């Protein structure tokens, strides 16, 4: 696929995540442990990812196959589930966003091939 054609296929899945409010709000920027007052974050999460980074990569054509994008999205979720406690707001927001993502990406992927 051409860069723009793949971007157009994937973009609605990313838009769906941004549309979730308040659940996407912690995910719209890189985690900033210094500002958040959580100095253990980068001792635990070695490969950070967030929506703004995925958006930039998508908009600049860096995703050359769908699994490359899907992998980044799951990285973002898996980092949040690793770091945050199960009872925390962010963990619960992560679970909601993952459910939204599955609902959006599965039909997209089913339509590639
Ligand atoms: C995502 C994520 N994964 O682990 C942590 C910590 C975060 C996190 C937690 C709070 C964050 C954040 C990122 N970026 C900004 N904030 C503050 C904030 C808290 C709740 C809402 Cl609704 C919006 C921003």
């Amino acid at each position: 696929f051409k860069p723009e054609e793949l971007r157009q296929a994937l973009m609605p899945t990313l838009e769906a995540l941004y549309r979730q409010d308040p659940e996407s709000l912690p995910f719209r920027q890189p985690v900033d442990p210094q500002l958040l007052g959580i100095p253990d974050y980068f001792d635990i999460v070695k490969n950070p990812m967030d929506l703004s980074t995925i958006k930039r990569k998508l908009d600049t054509g860096q995703y050359q196959e769908p699994w490359q994008y899907v992998d980044d999205v799951w990285l973002m979720f898996n980092n949040a589930w690793l770091y945050n406690r199960k009872t925390s707001r962010v963990y619960k927001f992560c679970s909601k966003l993952a459910e939204v993502f599955e609902q959006e990406i599965d039909p997209v992927m089913q339509s590639l091939g």
